[PDB]
C-alpha cells in the first residue's frame, strides 16, 4: 500500500521539503516540514505573518495539556511552545492515527519562512536529541509503539517548486534503480553516520579520515546544504577551485553569499567536480560511495535581474559541528532510514539528476582499512 504514499511531499527550492499531516479532532489541516536533523515535532499555534493557518489547541476536542514549556534552538532558527498531545493522522501516508507529542508554537525568531507554505516541523531523529530532554517521546517512536507500522521509513527527494516522496513504514522499490547500499547508523541521536574516504573528480583528498567526522557527520534533510569541517571545507574548495579555474568567480560565491550566472543553457557543469563520498559499509573492511554531481551542490536560484539567465548559489558551506549531508546531497538518492536495523541506505532514485556525460551514483562494494579510526570520539 505504499503508493498511496509515493510522491506525498512537496516544496519551494530552498525552503524545505514538506508533507500534509492533520491534527486534532475534528482534523485541522498542516503542512509539517520533513526534518530528519531534529527530533521534535511542533506546529505554528499563535498567528504570524509567514503563516496561513495554525494549530488552535481550543478547537480540538482531543488536545491535552502537558502543563510543561518547550523551546528548541536550530542552527539559526528557533521557537518556544508549550507542549501537549493530540491525534495526529497523514492523509498521505499509513492508514492510522497516534497520540503524539506537540509543541504549540507560540513565538518563534527567524524559524518561519516566508512564502515556505509549512506551517510545523516533523523531527524524525532520535529522542537523545529531543527536546526539553530525552523523555518526550518523538512522533515516530510514537507511531510504531502504538501502531504496526514497521521501525523505519525513507525518503526520495527530488529536485527542481520541489517534490519527492515519505515512504512512512517500508520501501518503496519503484522510486530506486540499482542496489541499496547500508551504512550503520552510528548512535541513534542524529542519524550519524562514518565518511571513511572523499575523493574529488576521483582524487583522493588524503585527510585523516577523522577530519571527515569532526566531530560527526549526519543525514539531515532539513538542512539545505552539503556542510563540510572547517579542514576539509578548505581542502575540497581549494579542489574545486582549481578544477573550474578556466572561469573566473567572486569569492563570496564560495562563501555561498554571491551567486554566479551564465547565459541560459550555457552553464559549464563540464568544469565542476564530482564529489564521492564513501560510507563504512554493513561488512568487515567494506565501504561503498555515493557519487555527487556538481548539479546538486550547486543550487539554482532566481536572478534578481530582469536577465533570464542561469544563476546559482555554491550549496556546500564550512561547519564548526561536523560533516551534514544535507537535502541537496539526499537528492537524487532514495534514502532508508531502517532504524529497525540501525542503518541507512542509500540506492541512485527513481528521479535522479541528469548530467550530459556523468551520473550520480551509489557503487560497492570498496575495501577501506580501519574504518572504525575515522570515527571521532
Ligand atoms: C547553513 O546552515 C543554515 C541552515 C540552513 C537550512 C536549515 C537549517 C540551517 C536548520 O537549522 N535546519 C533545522 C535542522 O533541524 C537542523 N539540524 C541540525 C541541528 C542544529 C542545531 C540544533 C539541532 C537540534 C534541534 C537537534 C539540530 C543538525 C544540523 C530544521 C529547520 C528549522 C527551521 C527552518 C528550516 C529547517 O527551514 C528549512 C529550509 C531551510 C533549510 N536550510
Amino acid at each position: 500500500s505504499f503508493v498511496e504514499m509515493v510522491d506525498n511531499l512537496r516544496g519551494k527550492s530552498g525552503q524545505g521539503y514538506y508533507v500534509e499531516m492533520t491534527v486534532g479532532s475534528p482534523p485541522q489541516t498542516l503542512n509539517i516540514l520533513v526534518d530528519t536533523g531534529s527530533s521534535n515535532f511542533a506546529v505554528g499555534a499563535a498567528p504570524h505573518p509567514f503563516l496561513h493557518r495554525y494549530y488552535q489547541r481550543q478547537l480540538s476536542s482531543t488536545y491535552r495539556d502537558l502543563r510543561k514549556g518547550v523551546y528548541v534552538p536550530y542552527t539559526q532558527g528557533k521557537w518556544e511552545g508549550e507542549l501537549g498531545t493530540d491525534l495526529v493522522s497523514i492523509p498521505h501516508g499509513p492508514n492510522v492515527t497516534v497520540r503524539a507529542n506537540i509543541a504549540a508554537i507560540t513565538e518563534s525568531d527567524k524559524f518561519f519562512i516566508n512564502g515556505s507554505n509549512w506551517e510545523g516541523i516533523l523531527g524524525l531523529a532520535y529522542a537523545e536529541i529531543a527536546r526539553p530532554d530525552d523523555s518526550l517521546e518523538p512522533f515516530f517512536d510514537s507511531l510504531v509503539k502504538q501502531t504496526h507500522v514497521p521501525n523505519l521509513f525513507s525518503l526520495q527527494l527530488c529536485g527542481a517548486s520541489v517534490g519527492g516522496s515519505m515512504i512512512i513504514g517500508g520501501i518503496d522499490h519503484s522510486l530506486y534503480t540499482g542496489s541499496l547500499w547500508y551504512t550503520p547508523i552510528r548512535r541513534e541521536w542524529y542519524y550519524e553516520v562514518i565518511i571513511v574516504r572523499v575523493e574529488i573528480n576521483g582524487q583522493d583528498l588524503k585527510m585523516d579520515c577523522k577530519e571527515y567526522n569532526y566531530d560527526k557527520s549526519i543525514v539531515d534533510s532539513g538542512t539545505t546544504n552539503l556542510r563540510l569541517p572547517k579542514k576539509v571545507f578548505e581542502a575540497a574548495v581549494k579542489s574545486i577551485k582549481a578544477a573550474s579555474s578556466t572561469e573566473k568567480f567572486p569569492d563570496g560565491f564560495w562563501l555561498g553569499e554571491q551567486l554566479v550566472c551564465w547565459q541560459a543553457g550555457t552553464t559549464p557543469w563540464n568544469i565542476f567536480p564530482v564529489i564521492s563520498l564513501y560510507l563504512m559499509g554493513e561488512v568487515t573492511n567494506q565501504s561503498f560511495r555515493i557519487t555527487i554531481l556538481p548539479q546538486q551542490y550547486l543550487r539554482p536560484v532566481e536572478d534578481v535581474a530582469t536577465s533570464q539567465d542561469d544563476c546559482y548559489k555554491f550549496a556546500i558551506s564550512q561547519s564548526s559541528t561536523g560533516t551534514v549531508m544535507g537535502a541537496v546531497i539526499m537528492e537524487g538518492f532514495y534514502v532508508v532510514f531502517d532504524r529497525a536495523r540501525k542503518r541507512i541506505g542509500f540506492a541512485v532514485s527513481a528521479c535522479h539528476v541528469h548530467d550530459e556525460f556523468r551520473t550520480a551514483a551509489v557503487e560497492g562494494p570498496f575495501v577501506t582499512l580501519d574504518m572504525e579510526d575515522c570515527g571521532y570520539n
